[PDB]
């Protein structure tokens, strides 16, 4: 067992390096001399728009900026003041005094939405200020102006995060304005023969940075993984007015306070500027990987930092000749980001812990963490395969970790026979699942997410839908409404999953109004298919005063809008035995106080057949507050304290499900499976390559002869197995483990 | 110790209502004393009404979605109604006054394009599109009046003749009516007070085919159609309204629903025919030496109590259900008649009055909720109704009533049936303002849920504070600005409700009138989404979020890291709130949460509690870190409060009825208003009792609100102190 593996060293460590790189099978070392002779594949980080403060501060109008928007402001009279930053960190940003601001920049009642007019307000000379006239008592009011970026966001987090203190602060430049960037790729040029020993350039990351915005508190103030506010400048904006025929607004960036938010349904301005801007960016990447692969060496990009306008699973990102990407490991969903991109011909895994004081103190096991993260990669590699594991930071932390080392020897190992026994090939999907949203491919896997795998209070009952796909034993795919209102639905779709809250791209919006896309999903539906819908899937509000999911009828639940209050609600008896949730934990105690209280008896202005108590069992996440059930022929499986959690309905051939809310859990992916089983008419299919125990997953691998089962916890779990021919086998697996077995060959 | 009290009678049970007419102290029986009649105008004469059948009352009814699967479909129409109560309309004109609608687009289908059957009750559609959901909406006659039907039903009397309803719109029905009100005068010349129960137009109840309650609204004015009037609105309005001006897409116009003008047109135009006709039969009482006396429900609609010009009508009273504090209000706050009466609880029925049941715990309980509004609002008589010979077969029960008239008559000899002194001007703002009056957060009377609960709360809360309460309308405020008396403004309720307001809020002129108020002194309390309105603005959903501090995340601004300030535990708002030293000492032991990416930070790991706020608003936070935080558990807010020049905004999530949460918001009340130190003035320490003063008796009363001993420590405005320990539901004065 050696390679795909790649090892970080330091200086003055050659022979723990050598020991390390045996022991692990390393076959790239990353960087960071009697080391250089190993033999080993070597990466070098390059950081294109920093690193290079000599320069940029002799041409300071050519760092990045963003639109950047104040704080409300009270008018108590016809004029009123704003201070342009009080509420961001000065280190980091600051105005751009240079560009003339009535040009570019924008007062706005946010009152009325009118953008105040540009005579009524002019800037201090001394401050930064901006005095408004000729204004209404009682509004509130903004400016959104350029500012430049004058740290670099990413470096600025590091530089806070460890305590820095004193050290120099990393100015960023842009590469639009093009004396700046002749500078990068003379710099890259000069740089490339300089480092012959280097055989892969690890691009970390490209031109622009992702929206990152701290405030005058030196915390977060604005983030977005996915962001385009860091791109501006007046040139481009002034080259896309020209491109496009159509002048951007400040408020195009600032977007009310939201910044364009991946959760914001998608506006047409928004869509041109990442086209005009991802275009620029793309073309001068293949640049770099053009001049790499002309020195003899490799161009490998990370998927973080500095990738905005790469856009890797929009078509043609292959054209760039990028040899590969690499990216953290943050859990199974961050996983699939990387694995599942095309256009590439390898991919990488940043696994965790980073090698770093946080986690490799003294009476810290950093193991607990190593393994954790190798188990919950270990699950959706199963379903697209990445081709080198790695990590980073100070080779010397973890050497000093005896259990660490020995179980990084142990993974590195697994993943090698993972690979060699599958041959890279991913294991067989049961059913075709689609997630529908209004970003579709581009977004794969990236929907519901906000910081990079850091879901919160607002997110995860949405993000453990993804996680737990991310390993099952499916085929997912992201498609948007203008993939079917332009092309209907693909004759090989098994299931439609649309999730979210209300007014997101996400659910959609009021593309839901739109009949065309409300006629196709209920015909796919009719004739067989299966619509899955989370949260508030289908909905549009105020269109229909009583109707607010508009699929209510596919998935038999709604939303009570307070519109509806006078129409008793009347829910028909729980079946808690069901396929969906054969697999929740029974508790007695639970069953029979909710056996015992009973359901409501009808009442005025009230319904009825609503549970006194409730059975629980599952946790859903965050509250959908007041569904029910749209009449008493939907099946409710769980519709506990006075609302619906999760129901089921039949629709001529096809079924719907509605769901609540979905954190991940072993569990909770289980329910889900089945729902995909259940709602496709598939209860049949779902025996067919599954573990009774919902700890472990299975992957058929037919081409190979083979199937695993893998244990997704840190404890001993008992599974049986069931092959297609009907047959079973039981197994006692280790924590951690995995196991091997044949199966008859095509 | 003599009179306002109103008693039930019997047939033979003469000899003991000597007694308890005696015992009691009761002025008057209902069925030498003052006697009651009910009379029940639309109904009780099925003999006239099965032969002029087309003049049964009359409702628009929605159909449910019928989906289409090619280019037709049918639409059956009573499937999901009760078919004894409601029987669809095939006299009057289909084609011109139904509407069949494509719900999916909107859009009114052609009449071009559909046929009603010959045999069944469903409609045919043709040209259609397919994947689309149809309904119709259709008049039906009401054949079974809805609250005889409902008595019926819920007793179950089998086969007794069902009690068929008659509309007065119709000529021909009204003369009949007036005639035989008249012939009925001269036959009850022992009768001292006719008590109409109701009028014309009984309120919003549909039943579905299962034999169940379909839709309710205890204001609604959807049994109060007819061809005729229907017409008629034409001609008078210059407009037509459509069928869906009354169905309202399903919703059946709510009073939850933002109002819309076909709506208080109709309103102005029934009300208009219905007070005329109650005037009528209030001067022909008044002629034949009776006097006119209106329940406060059933067939109340049209009579609009609490417009302007209901005194006009000469109506000498108003009788009413008390289920509560806010019922009770309803009632007591009335202007326009001599004198109001409160039909106490329980009703002398079997169903509480059982072989080994104490059903004077449930009759204190119901004076508990009344007296404490009562002292605020008086009502001026009290009484009971059903049977009085099985509420004579319990002695602890008959004891008990005895003590309650006595205390409700010694209030009304000691305090000149005057309103107790209210320390505070507090106006609800809503769409309704005043004609909602005490009607704020209803679906069906007295019977709040869990979609309401929390907001009505708010309403039962006041009925018994120490407070002058009015309700004013966004019209009101557009029209006049805010009175200058006023001291507090509260606003409550979800979102896209008239009882938040709907688009309104971004009408500038509001938003500028409430902030300048407020920034020279007033005070804004917000419940629930107050201000709130959709899509307006990106980054701001309470349009008045700077005011109280508070906004809710809708998820646009999830890219902006909210910070919680830290919460203060120790507040005069929070002062009488226990809580466990342990749960506290949890609390300040797990901490508040590191800023963390895209997840802000400040939010309490763990929960402080210690207060029921009711349904939760999802991801509320404070705008900036100076707003004053007094619960924000769960990472989101709950209680709020900040300062906004002179004066002060405030958030609650949610505040269903309780003794603690009555004191919590009377305590937000004096706090937002800078009142704090008006607010130890007549008060009780205890939060289960209250105090009313009545300056011009020199008079103060302390009530217990519980069935339980009660210690407080009462402070008198020069500094004093009392202290007491009042009884089960006791009362002492000073
Ligand atoms: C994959 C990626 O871009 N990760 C970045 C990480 O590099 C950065 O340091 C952090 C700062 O909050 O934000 C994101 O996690
Ligand atoms: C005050 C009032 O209108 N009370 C009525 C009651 O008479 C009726 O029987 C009931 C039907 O559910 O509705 C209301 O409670």
């Amino acid at each position: 067992s050696t390679g795909r593996f790649t090892l970080p060293s330091e200086e003055n460590f050659a022979e723990k390096t050598k020991e390390l790189a045996e022991l692990w099978g390393a076959d790239a070392i990353r960087n960071s001399e009697a080391v250089l002779a190993l033999g080993k594949k070597i990466y070098n980080a390059y950081f294109p728009t920093r690193a290079h403060n000599e320069w940029i501060t002799l041409h300071m109008d050519e760092t990045p900026q963003v639109y950047l928007l104040t704080d409300r402001i009270l008018a108590e009279s016809d004029t009123v003041d704003i201070p342009l930053m009080e509420s961001f960190f000065a280190e980091q940003l600051k105005p751009n005094r240079d560009a003339d601001p009535h040009k570019y920049w924008e007062v706005v009642d946010r009152t009325t939405g009118e953008v105040v007019d540009s005579a009524n307000w002019t800037l201090d000379a001394d401050e930064d200020t901006v005095h408004v006239s000729g204004v209404a008592a009682w509004h509130e009011y903004t400016v959104s102006f350029l500012a430049y970026i004058i740290w670099d966001p990413v470096e600025m987090y590091n530089h806070l995060t460890n305590d820095w203190g004193d050290k120099e602060h990393e100015i960023p430049f842009d590469i639009y304005h093009p004396a700046t960037r002749k500078f990068v790729f003379d710099t890259f040029e000069q740089w490339l023969k300089d480092s012959p020993q280097t055989d892969v350039v690890r691009f970390t990351t490209f031109f622009y940075q992702f929206t990152l915005l701290f405030d005058e508190k030196r915390r977060e103030k604005v983030v977005d993984w996915f962001g385009y506010a860091c791109t501006v400048s007046p040139r481009a904006l002034d080259d896309f007015e020209a491109k496009y025929g159509y002048r951007l607004r400040p408020e195009d960036f600032v977007d009310g306070g939201a910044y364009n938010s991946a959760w914001r349904v998608p506006r047409k301005a928004q869509r041109d500027w990442i086209d005009f801007l991802s275009g620029f960016v793309r073309e001068n990447v293949k640049q770099l990987a053009d001049m790499s692969h002309a020195a003899g060496k490799e161009a490998m990009m990370f998927l973080g930092d500095q990738w905005i306008g790469t856009e890797p699973y929009k078509d043609g990102f292959d054209e760039l000749g990028l040899d590969a990407v690499v990216g953290s490991i943050g859990d199974g969903t961050t996983t699939r980001m990387i694995a599942d991109i095309p256009g590439v011909k390898y991919t990488e895994g940043r696994f965790l812990p980073y090698f770093f004081p946080d986690t490799f103190y003294e009476g810290n096991d950093p193991s607990i963490e190593g393994l954790d993260n190798w188990r919950k990669a270990r699950r959706a590699i199963l379903r697209s395969p990445i081709s080198r594991m790695g990590y980073g930071g100070y080779l010397s932390l973890a050497a000093k970790f005896p259990k660490f080392v020995d179980t990084v020897t142990h993974i590195a190992n697994e993943f090698r026979d993972i690979h060699d026994r599958t041959g890279g090939v991913a294991a067989e999907g049961e059913l075709n699942v689609a997630i529908l949203n209004s970003w579709g491919k581009m977004r794969s896997w990236m929907a519901f997410t906000v910081a990079h795998a850091l879901p919160n209070k607002q997110t995860y009952s949405y993000y453990g839908i993804l996680e737990s796909l991310s390993g099952m034993r499916v085929n997912v795919r992201f498609i948007s409404f203008d993939d079917v209102l332009a092309h209907g639905i693909d004759s090989d779709i098994d299931v439609i999953i649309n999730g979210g809250p209300v007014d997101t791209a996400f659910t959609g919006g009021d593309v839901w109004t739109n009949p065309k896309l409300v006629e196709t999903v209920r015909a796919w539906v009719r004739g067989g298919g299966a619509f899955v819908g989370v949260g508030e899937p289908s909905s549009a509000p105020r269109f229909q005063t009583g109707r607010f999911f508009q699929l209510a009828d596919v998935i038999g639940v709604d939303e009570e809008r307070y519109q509806t209050l006078s129409v008793d609600k009347y829910f028909p008896p729980v079946v808690p035995d069901h396929f969906i949730t054969a697999d929740v934990p029974v508790d007695p105690a639970a069953r029979e106080a909710w056996e015992q209280a009973g359901y409501r008896i009808p009442l005025s202005g009230c319904g009825g057949g609503q549970s006194i108590k409730p059975l629980g069992g599952i946790d859903f996440g965050e509250p959908v507050l007041n569904t029910y059930p749209v009449n008493e022929n939907v099946t409710l499986l769980r519709a506990d304290g006075g609302q619906v959690q999760l129901a089921t309905n039949d629709y001529g051939k096809g079924r719907g499900v509605y769901i609540s809310g979905l954190p991940y859990s072993a569990a909770n992916a289980r329910l889900l499976e089945r729902v995909l089983f259940y709602a496709s008419h598939n209860e049949d299919k779902y025996a067919a390559w599954s573990s009774s125990n919902p700890e472990c997953e299975v992957a058929h691998f037919p081409e190979q002869g083979l199937y695993c089962v893998i244990n997704n916890t840190d404890q001993p779990q008992k599974t049986t197995v069931t092959l297609a021919d009907g047959t079973t086998e039981d197994f006692d697996l280790p924590d951690s483990g995995i196991a091997w077995r044949e199966a008859l060959e095509h």
